[PDB]
């Protein structure tokens, strides 16, 4: 039943960061969650979804038509989802999914962020959303973030709807059901 | 029939931002280039709309069913389309224009431009996409986004595709058939 969406990294290939994806997969999959995250085998996304795979949990990639050759569709996915648009890839994603971990990456993963925390702080769902941070990759946005809270451009119940951590202990129990 | 759009915000209290938002409708307007914009009649989104139509220029507004409301939509709107979901005022936005005007705004505001942005560089549209940013709004995202380029997370052609811009001439220039 209770199932968390992984958004990551589809482009580069730092290996601390597949690492991380790796390590998030296998977590995931030992607390009996299923993992639902953008059906692709390229970079994170692939790091997260086969070793989820490879620890025993069910995996569901969302990907668009579009996509499917460029971030490779994962077939290997226990279901698989191909949308016709890259907006209902975000829908279904969110709808499937109970809590959300964000990881490193750039605007691809970071837009899937925004469409779960702006859907969030307009009070369309009551899913957490965390942000997974060891080494301050996001540390220049939220440097940024604080600045647009401090101007009035964000409100304080949409900053404190991010929960921001260091480790993956933290991240699993702010995921928890 | 050229169409820009002009994602700005819809909460309220910025001054400066209100007079900037009614240059960039007028000046849209005088051109003869019709307006799409979020389809509210308060604050950016407001002062955007009432300065396009004042100069006798056409004004789309696109809006969820559930937010109808809580941003007020515009009932002057020589069009108003009324969207089933909150994805699909995106996807009638970006079709409905020719190139896009992000101005100083929250967290929607940044969706709205990041799902423009990688629909874009993925090769969705070959539509140009501008942030006028006369005052160092979006400093922050940038030297963090730069950091991202610097690091492998977002590639040149992503960057080359974001113009940024200080002045409103140059905005509309780039956006020119
Ligand atoms: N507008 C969008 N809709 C759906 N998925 C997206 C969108 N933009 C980016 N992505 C996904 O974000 C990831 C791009 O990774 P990166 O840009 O390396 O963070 C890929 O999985 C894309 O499929
Ligand atoms: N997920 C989304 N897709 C499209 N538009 C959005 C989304 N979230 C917020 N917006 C809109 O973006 C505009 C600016 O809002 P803000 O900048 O957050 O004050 C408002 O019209 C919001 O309704």
């Amino acid at each position: 039943r209770w199932t968390v969406a992984v958004y990551c990294a589809a482009a580069p290939t730092h290996p601390e960061l597949l690492e991380l994806a790796g390590a998030v997969g296998a977590a995931i999959a030992a607390r009996g969650w299923t993992l639902v995250w953008g059906g692709g085998h390229v970079s994170a996304m692939g790091a997260v979804s086969s070793a989820a795979r490879a620890h025993g949990g069910w995996t569901v990639g969302v990907i668009p038509k579009m996509l499917v050759h460029r971030e490779l569709a994962d077939h290997d996915a226990d279901e698989l989802v191909v949308t016709e648009t890259m907006w209902e890839r975000k829908q279904v994603m969110e709808d499937r999914a109970n809590a959300f971990i964000t990881l490193p990456g750039g605007v691809g993963t970071l837009d899937e962020l925004l469409d779960v925390w702006t859907e969030g702080y307009l009070g369309m769902h009551d899913k957490s959303i965390v942000v997974l941070d060891p080494w301050g990759h996001f540390d220049g946005l939220r440097a940024w973030l604080s600045e647009l809270a401090d101007t009035g451009y964000v409100s304080r119940t949409a900053m404190e709807r991010l929960i921001v951590v260091d480790n993956l202990d933290d991240a699993l129990q702010a995921c928890a059901p």
